[PDB]
């Protein structure tokens, strides 16, 4: 499964590869990409108000600790012709400090 994260290491990592398109707050707007909050346990392409891809809405799954691990090496390859333009976290423990911080930043 996806090994337990440092928050503040994952803050970090968000502020800096994230958060120029995402919010995370209950009521947080919307930007290039849509407001995070209530991620966990909701299927892709949820957020409401926001406008999705096709590619996004149709993959279906359920984000959680082991789809956003896959999703955030490579987010084009999870999800083909998805609108994200992210490259990637490559390394697995900034991906599990990120999703750490997204556990709880969007709960
Ligand atoms: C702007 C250049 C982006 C950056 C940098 C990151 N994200 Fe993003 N994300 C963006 C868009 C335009 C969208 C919608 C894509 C679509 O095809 O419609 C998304 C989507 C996500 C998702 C899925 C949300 C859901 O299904 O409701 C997640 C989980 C997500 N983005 C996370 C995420 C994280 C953690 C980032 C930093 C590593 C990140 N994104 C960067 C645009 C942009």
């Amino acid at each position: 499964g996806v090994p337990a994260g440092d928050v503040e290491k994952g803050k970090k990592i968000f502020v800096q590869r994230c958060a120029q398109c995402h919010t995370v707050e209950a009521g947080g707007k919307h930007k290039v990409g849509p407001n995070l909050h209530g991620l966990f346990g909701r299927k892709t392409g949820q957020a409401a108000g926001f406008a999705y891809t096709d590619a996004n809405k149709a993959k279906g799954i359920t984000w959680n600790e082991d789809t956003l691990f896959e999703y955030l090496e490579n987010p084009k390859k999870y999800i083909p012709g998805t609108k994200m333009i992210f490259a990637g976290l490559k390394k697995p423990n900034e991906r599990g400090d990120l999703i750490a911080y997204l556990k709880s930043a969007t709960k």
